């Protein structure tokens, strides 16, 4: 009946599988999907490329196997348009490119630069490689735009217009988001490098260099400029926040930080989705995380009808000395505390003049990543946002409604249980009459089946749903319909629960971020030390090793698959990343961009 959803899409290919070859062989990575961010540098023999896989990355490994030039340092793509000097690989000796637009006399010749300008969904623009043109087309190779296995030497073929001398290539492949590329980069008098040759020898002082060590440090700032009414009170979600909270000191990290939390919570979110699998399949590890035996049935459903999910927040601990990052926990099953990293922060930085050109905030993602995990989630129609009368649950459900509208979703907040009744066929309708399919929630799953056992009891277990009947949060969350849509989906709570971390070391003793976790205390738990943790028995975690006196834990939000900021508690703390300053940006505009907005 209503089909199995999962954010890996039809066709796509996995990432870092190898889509195919542009002539000279350079491989086309895969970037899973569309502005997808991994955290991760692809360095090749002392060479940084860029992330893996974003289309500069591909455009600057090209550049360097296909001519033996470097590509300079960039954030944003449509700004190579403005390059126009690289250097040779092997001397460091600077070579000017040429700048040709789009739509003149001038014809598109093969192993050129083209780039695309930002445009409102692709604010980056994008850069790719015209591999071949012919009278009416130009092959193009890149990587972060089509997710396919390619047939050819390209990714795609565009367009290539011939009027009145007039050359124009246009990207109409998908029919209503025509885009003109602003024009390309040529390389006049760099032959390609022969078939054959021996890898091109990065010159010593073009290597990467070692990036500073991440650091997170306690800042104690006198405001310059002081907003009094800095939340926007016509916004529902800022109106209870202040009406929880009302209307200094903060963090800085610098971005190797920020860029290790993506990373490791990326890598640590497959790890955790990886051993939450191996529990699902097992009855044992199924009794061992508390599911009744009466629920493993519904729960393994959950796990092959929705690989979605909304939000996910993990509980990292950071060591300024080590620069390690180490991951306690997985708050699998929540939302909590999304609003004041995704907006709050922000906006308090703004009123107190911290944001200046030099920081963001570290819930800059947060939003945008919000609303392509509603898109990709397979939700279609009413959402039914589904809270308890408190009001930072109230503002958590208004802010992921916000971002679900915004992709077309229609938003329904329920507070308790009086918007639903039972109609007259037994199943779960709103005050519309409109059937529930899609529910997002604040209530735990657990409390869901405690409110199952007592309905029990209550009302019989010869009873029949009928429109006399009140509707409970077991009707909403443990109905007869298995088909809703749930965020965040009952097998949650397998990843939540702390059950799985014995799990995620035997598995994957080698991640950074994996403290050593057992069932039972071992010695080696005693040598380095321990906390012992009860579990819904026990798990025995290796301790991991103050400013101003304060601890700090850090929470890192996965918001769909994307890994999409950081937010601290001492107690809530904002959280600023130092901008990376480039020493030779390109053009003005590019200096305080980041790759991660691709
Ligand atoms: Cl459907």
């Amino acid at each position: 009946q209503r089909a199995s959803v999962s954010f890996n899409k039809p066709g796509h290919i996995p990432f870092g599988a190898v889509q195919g070859y542009a002539p000279g062989g350079v491989p086309a990575y895969s970037n899973k999907h569309d502005h997808y961010f991994s955290g991760e540098r692809n360095i090749e023999d002392n060479i940084f490329f860029g992330f893996k896989y974003q289309c500069v990355e591909f455009a600057r490994r090209w550049l360097l196997v296909r001519k033996g030039l470097l590509l300079p340092d960039v954030n944003w793509a449509c700004h190579i348009f403005q390059l126009k000097e690289v250097r040779d690989a092997a001397t460091t000796e600077s070579f000017a490119v040429l700048q040709v637009r789009n739509g003149t006399t001038t014809k598109p010749e093969a192993d050129a630069l083209l780039v695309y300008p930002s445009t409102d969904a692709n604010p980056v623009g994008h850069v790719g490689t015209i591999t071949e043109v012919g009278d009416d087309y130009v092959c193009v190779a890149d990587q972060n735009y089509r997710f396919h296995k390619w047939e050819s030497s390209c990714a795609y073929k565009l367009k290539l217009d011939h009027r009145d001398g007039i050359w124009t290539i246009i990207d109409d492949i998908d029919a209503d988001e025509i885009e003109i590329p602003l024009g390309w980069l040529t390389f006049p008098g760099r032959a390609n490098r022969p078939e054959g040759a021996p890898p091109v020898a990065l010159h010593p002082s073009l290597h990467f260099k070692e990036p500073p060590k991440p650091y997170l440090l306690r800042r104690n700032f006198l405001p310059t400029e002081s907003k009094a009414n800095w939340l926007d009170m016509n916004n529902p979600a800022e109106r209870l926040f202040v009406e929880e909270f009302g209307m200094v000191s903060y963090y800085e990290s610098n971005h190797e930080f920020h860029l290790r939390c993506v990373a490791y919570g990326t890598q640590l979110h497959a790890i955790f989705m990886e051993a939450t699998a191996q529990v699902i399949e097992s009855d044992e590890k199924l009794r061992l995380f508390a599911i009744p035996e009466e629920f493993w049935p519904r729960i393994r459903h959950s796990w092959k009808y929705q690989q979605t999910y909304i939000s996910g927040r993990f509980d990292f601990a950071f060591n300024n000395e080590t620069g390690e990052v180490k991951c306690f926990e997985y708050n699998a099953d929540s939302a909590s505390t999304l609003l004041e990293c995704g907006l709050i922060q922000q906006k308090w930085a703004e009123s107190v003049g911290l944001d200046k050109q030099d920081t963001r905030g570290s819930g800059f993602a947060v939003e945008r990543n919000l609303k392509m995990a509603w898109a990709n989630s397979g939700a279609t129609g009413r959402v039914h946002f589904c809270v308890d009368e408190e009001r930072e649950e109230q503002y958590t459900a208004l802010y992921c409604m916000q971002a679900a509208e915004a992709v077309g979703l229609e938003g329904k907040l329920c507070i308790l249980f009086d918007e639903f009744r039972f109609d007259d066929n037994g199943h779960v309708v709103d005050s519309d009459g409109v059937r529930v399919r899609n529910v997002w929630k604040t209530w735990m799953w657990e409390s869901a089946i405690t409110d199952y056992y007592a309905a029990r009891e209550e009302r019989g277990e010869n009873w029949k749903p009928s429109p006399k009947d009140k509707v409970r949060l077991c009707d909403l969350l443990l109905g007869d319909d298995w088909e809703i849509l749930y965020f965040e989906p009952m097998w949650k709570v397998i990843p939540s629960n702390k059950a799985i971390l014995p799990m995620i070391y035997h598995n994957h003793p080698e991640h950074p971020a994996i403290l050593k976790a057992e069932y039972e205390l071992t010695d080696e738990l005693r040598k380095h030390g321990y906390a012992k943790k009860p579990i819904v028995n026990m798990i025995y975690q290796q301790l991991f090793e103050k400013q101003d006196d304060y601890y700090a834990i850090i929470g890192g939000w996965m918001i769909g698959d994307a890994f999409s900021g950081t937010g601290i508690r001492e107690p809530f703390a904002a959280v600023r990343i130092k901008t990376d300053k480039l020493p030779h940006p390109v053009t003005l505009k590019d200096i305080d961009k980041m790759a991660e907005d691709e």
